[PDB]
């Protein structure tokens, strides 16, 4: 069957891992550990297509940053994460998103924006936004909550789509 590499990147703290337990194990995790590089398969169907998702989760702590080069280059599309509340992750985008398309040599990779931890209130990232970035890399914006589950399959599944227009 097909198989989908999704690799999950951003800042430290915005919630790359606590989105993919949410998609895969179905739990929220409400702890902080950070994350080294963690690796997740599953079988789904998505759009009737019974597919294997193998989604790397990666480091958003600046001390890991030498491991970038390698999962970005093995990946098939990329889940960009930042925080609605943590502009400076938002900010953090453009660099990750940055090196994407100097590994990749492309300004077409697979690619969705998410803006995670929508079920707070402290925002300092206004949802147009994020649009306007998403819109000047070519990829839709999504807002999630891996603690209420809002959107969580619908970013994974987006980025899923996202593969299969490349
Ligand atoms: N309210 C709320 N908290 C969230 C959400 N997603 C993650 N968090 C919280 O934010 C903290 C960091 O989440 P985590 O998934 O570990 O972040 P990360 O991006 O994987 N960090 P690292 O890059 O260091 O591995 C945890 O306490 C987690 O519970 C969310 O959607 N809403
Ligand atoms: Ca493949
Ligand atoms: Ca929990
Ligand atoms: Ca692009
Ligand atoms: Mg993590
Ligand atoms: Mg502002």
């Amino acid at each position: 069957m097909t198989e989908y590499k999704l690799v999950v990147v951003g800042a430290g703290g915005v919630g790359k891992s606590a989105l993919t337990i949410q998609l895969i194990q179905n739990h929220f995790v409400d702890e902080y550990d950070p994350t080294i590089e963690d690796s997740y398969r599953k079988q789904v169907v998505i759009d009737g297509e019974t597919c294997l998702l193998d989604i790397l989760d990666t480091a958003g702590l600046e001390e890991y940053s030498a491991m970038r080069d390698q999962y970005m280059r093995t990946g098939e599309g990329f889940l960009c994460v930042f925080a609605i509340n943590n502009t400076k992750s938002f900010e953090d985008i453009h660099q990750y998103r940055e090196q994407i398309k100097r590994v990749k040599d492309s300004d077409d990779v697979p690619m969705v924006l998410v803006g995670n931890k929508c079920d707070l209130a402290a925002r300092t990232v206004e949802s147009r936004q994020a649009q306007d970035l998403a819109r000047s890399y070519g990829i839709p914006y999504i807002e999630t909550s891996a603690k209420t589950r809002q959107g969580v399959e619908d970013a994974f599944y987006t980025l899923v789509r996202e593969i299969r227009q490349h």
